[PDB]
């Protein structure tokens, strides 16, 4: 079937790719997050281990709303690791951390995907994709709100 | 007792006014939706059965978010057939597709009701009303997800 | 598949054209119960707000349950603003009346509804539908525990 | 201890005789939807599976209410393969039959407890026993509803 | 308002007083079960206290339902320990008696109850009061249960 | 079995009197508390027949606490509409008062049981009934916190 | 399509073989502790009616189980009276027995299915179906641990 | 550690500075309906006291989400007396005004957020903090729903 | 309405000036607690920043209690910051301390909470107001409870 | 840090003792009670099996209650074997009673409990310690209650 | 601090590179059900929608209970993509296939996880790791269960 | 009753020799838990007061599934503390160690119960007890994921 939603096909392209960016960062970060959970050690184990399990979770659920934004674009989401790894501009971390530095990645992945979302805001403004433009907007309240939550542990 | 939230009487009617046409055409897929709940057949009957009744089951709190903001707007929420009939833009199944067809229709119906609430978005350029701005697109991505959904069922 | 429950298929059709008539008259209830939900305004509108969602609430499941007694019969439920406003035979209401009178006409409306499930009780004496029986039995009951609450508000 | 509930001896043990019939029905039905919901394959598997699941779980608590009405008025209640296959009208089936046949059999199953149903009314009708009345009028709905559903699944 | 239902003035007067009976029935049989519930002793104190519990909770409901009733039906609903005295066949007890007795006594009670309701009937015949013959119904079906479970305990 | 509970038999007895009080007061306040909620009508029906429901529903669990407060002193709980009548200090109310009338009998309720708690005070800190006095102090609070919502109505 | 889940095919058939006896003895056990919850008198009334449904209602999770365990092993299910009173080894009641012989069949029953379960894992143990086994193990927990509590009845 | 979410040091001190104030006429508000729920009297006791508790509760909530948008643009978030008394704009009650005066105090109330509020928009329009304007259009979106709720009480 | 609960106007108001300075000084906690809640910062930000949620979790529900025990003995409830600075004894902290003289100063504010109660105790033995005596040391328990929790995190 | 509740050093200690004696007897009873729980054998084995569990459930959280009781007092709580068969004063039982006997080992346990608070209200009356009045009361209470459900079961 | 749980450092070593390829294994089936969750298309849409949701929360579960036992036996848990691409052995599918291959694939990829699995009990039983063993069986049961019901969709 | 479960009755002495030492060992680790969870001070406490807390609330659990194991080989289950004390491996510690040594010693409590299972499962692979076998494997468990998380804290 035609899509009629109020924007064409060739916008509804490009909006689709800079959330495939965004949800490749989500979905990046909520793995680091994960791993973050069952691997950190140290006096903040409880408090790191809780607070991570709270981010991931929340994460998964981000993953699938933007996934599926994509899908409502007339989309398909990309899922697999090739696909993410090349999209993400998130730092992937290959061994184990300091809990002070998991902390640290942690807060600049919330920013970077501050960061992707940023971008995609004046194609959103041309195009007027409320829907995606509130979308991106509940990521950075959330994300800049687990910045100042992980940040704050380190003061 | 004066209503000082920022935007005038003129505006507020003609916001309500706006309004009026999203509740109409909110409320009358939600029938539609009830209906096709009832009379659909065929080897899809249970998946459609229990999918259009997750729609008019989130149908029937979007309508009275509506009607409840043009209350707070100041002005009465129509609620009859004959004032329905007057402000929908949406025609009625008087009939019993097969499912194929009744599927159709509700993308169509979607795709109405998004149609609608663009329709409204200039008037609020001027005034200011960010709340109804807000309603606008929380209604967008709902109809713009379910669209994706039954749309997918037909390939 | 044909039909077999100890009802004919000329009796079961006057049956389900008693109950769409039912059907009918309990929607246009549910639709102006909501309605007065949102419009109602005076000292009592807290109480009468509360009042009328329950009542519409429990109205929605019951046009469930009708409609899907007529679906068990063999017949198409009716679901459009056209086939209702044919079958009802609820006063409809287009203004805003005083609360005082909102309660009187729901009412009306409660033993409207009384009365249409009385005049299909004769269709069952020869034809033995216990079932039927005791869906028109709920509703009389359920209306009727509701014009004594509603016309309490009065006195 | 006396029984006093306003039915002979005589009448109790008629109605208890037409009861352990429907109750062998019941179960005789339960047992074979609940073979369906294992075997059945096909493109139809998620959606008869999870079908199947919900009305054996509905049949199972049938077959306890009847077994205690039987209990009530004042007779054991027949609980063995041998006293059901005897007491049984259902068709039981040694096979595996395709999707489109096993919901077939599961139509003529409700069919079959309705009618096992109908032919228990004539013994009230002489005795004024309310309570089984009622207890046979649900199970009438409760299967002829399911049984719109099934056969809407063949169209 | 007049009460418009079916039901003329002088009919629904002769249901009302009816109904009072089967409320202070029912309401004597629930204070007697409170009664036995906290003086109940011997071996089977864990197993009555909490049996007696679950009926004396049920009945809570069950005169609620029917004082109700009695409302909608457009009387007044007696509430008092002279009202009830003077309506009540049950017989009070005013001392401690064993356990076995305690049990026998709350059978009669419960036959008791279903004696009220099986001499409304005819009041009913007479004037279609569908609602009321279905409480009658159910409180039969209950006491009768009931009956079955604690006679069950003396064998 | 002998009861080793720090009080003795005849201070036992003198308390288990004064509750006797207690119960029949909270007993019969809870049911002219019901007897109004059915009752009550005008503009106030909807607020004071759920406030009424409120406060049966508290008094029905006090009542409970009051009796096996009495029977773990070791004496029989009053549970006949005679003894209530005979012990209760409250003043039945044979009609059907107006609702500012219900109001304030309730009232007067709440406090006439305030007053039989008073009375019992000096007993329980003459023989140190530290339970009984926290039962105690528990209705004077509850029944006290009523008594301000009540008469909030009447100014 | 092809099963490859490190067991060969004959060997799944003889696995599905004894599971079938398995089911069966599982399924005749629960008709069984079915009928005594229904059927059960004397003072232990109480306490057999609710030991007795907690028993059948896990049993019924236990058959649902055991079923599929034999779908993934790529063989049908057995579920007809035929299949199991010809599969199974426990001896059915036709009648009705004291209270204390229903325990004694009960906890026998027990001991019939862990006896039936020994008999398979041997096979279990040569192809190594680790869930089987555990499937098995599971059962034998339950099933040792009712017997425990039903003898300890007795004593 | 740096934040780096978009926004400059400049900015988010003054976005924090517009919040502040919104948070300070939100406690306050929150304080004053607490007041009101504790001290209004008269017939309509109930339903303002439910309806102001449903008012203070959701304002607990927005008090707190408020605050901690101020901490994730990096500053403090104000919190006493002192602080909540320069910033507010809402008049204090200092004693008990009648029902009708305490309604209009609270419909003012909720204007004066959504003044605080609109006065904030400029700044973050020239900014592009999306996530607080959300934050500050759904307080909006309650304080006008809540507005209409309380001046329909006065009609 | 006259109070009639045992205490008279002058003891009831003196008493009602002590509860007074327990709501202040309990109000002035829960902002102060609020306001580390938000403000927190270092490694033991998530575990205080979910104790003091805790704490101010359960000191809403007590100001609510002290208030409404304030009305019970017929007199209003303050609730206003000039009132509350007027009344209450906690120390105010305008800046963002360190996390540990946040503890500190929040086992003080308990110590502070049972200062104020302790000074009321006198007053209610002479008048034998019971249940404010109770509230009072429901407070006590609370408070020193909360004060080793966070003591224990100085050691 | 200091600790200044109001009570003083040298009385806290000897309160704390008392305490840690009532800890001892409550657990010692918590571990007697669910010995039996476990060993008890019988017609009685259900009831007793699951009152038991009950009564050792609650006793879990009393041992918690009191213990953190002795820590708002300043003083550690005690928790090995050795410190409780110390402190306690509860008769230690090595073998398997029979289930009447062990019932009066527990109704005996319950007072021992009510013996030991009791000893402790002296060190109170001079020191004003009213959290840990109320703590014994609310002991006193759940275990007179508990006495009396046990003792029934003898007589 | 040393690990001494009976199974030495090599061994643990061992084990934990067995789960690592489990663990991206089932980490990498996680993602690829997901993807077919937001992708899959045509009339089994809404059944497959929600199948593989099922499938995929479960899964999620299983990664983390996986892991968690990589790190009971002392060794870090991987989570990269790098890292899951060179232990996984399912292959990943970049592109959007018709609904019945996704289907085939899932099966494919239950028998691959249950194939790891397989392939590390060898060395499970040289050590004795119980729970790892029961973790092997608990996953494998999941699979076998779940290619069930994917491949049942074929027939 | 003959005990039939293909144990011999010497051997189920022996596994019920060998799980009393376990329930020793577990009901030892749950009081020394519960200890610590009292006592412990520093900044971690409130941390590792809720950790302990979890794991003593489910060794409760655990204590429960041994002790009836054991009545399931037909053996009285011991609980005293003399028994307790003779049968545990685990040190007990009567003073209050720093809270790192309290993690130390919970660390070394888990691994002694692991001990404990691990010279329990050469008697029950000689006699095939699967049931018992897997208890102890969930033991196992349960204990080294414990371990982890305690330890975790220590680096
Ligand atoms: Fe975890
Ligand atoms: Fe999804
Ligand atoms: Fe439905
Ligand atoms: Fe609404
Ligand atoms: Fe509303
Ligand atoms: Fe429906
Ligand atoms: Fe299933
Ligand atoms: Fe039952
Ligand atoms: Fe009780
Ligand atoms: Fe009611
Ligand atoms: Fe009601
Ligand atoms: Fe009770
Ligand atoms: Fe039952
Ligand atoms: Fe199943
Ligand atoms: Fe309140
Ligand atoms: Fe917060
Ligand atoms: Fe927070
Ligand atoms: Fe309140
Ligand atoms: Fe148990
Ligand atoms: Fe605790
Ligand atoms: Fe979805
Ligand atoms: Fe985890
Ligand atoms: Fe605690
Ligand atoms: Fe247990």
């Amino acid at each position: 079937m035609e899509i009629n939603i109020g924007i064409g096909e060739q916008d509804r392209a490009a909006i689709a790719e800079g959330l495939s960016r965004l949800l490749a960062d989500t979905y990046t970060l909520y793995l680091k997050t994960h791993n973050f959970h069952w691997n950190v050690t140290g006096p903040m184990f409880n408090t790191l281990h809780l607070m991570f399990e709270g981010q991931y979770t929340e994460l998964a659920v981000a993953v699938d709303d933007i996934a599926e934004r994509i899908r409502a674009l007339g989309f398909p989401a990309p899922g697999t690791y090739a696909a993410y790894a090349r999209l993400s501009s998130i730092k992937e971390e290959e061994g184990v951390p300091e809990a002070e530095e998991m902390i640290r990645q942690l807060v600049q992945g919330q920013e970077a995907v501050v960061r992707t979302a940023r971008s995609i805001f004046p194609l959103l403004d041309k195009v007027s994709d409320e829907p995606t433009a509130d979308l991106l907007t509940q990521r950075m309240q959330v994300h800049e709100k687990t910045a100042w939550m992980l940040r704050s542990l380190l003061a």
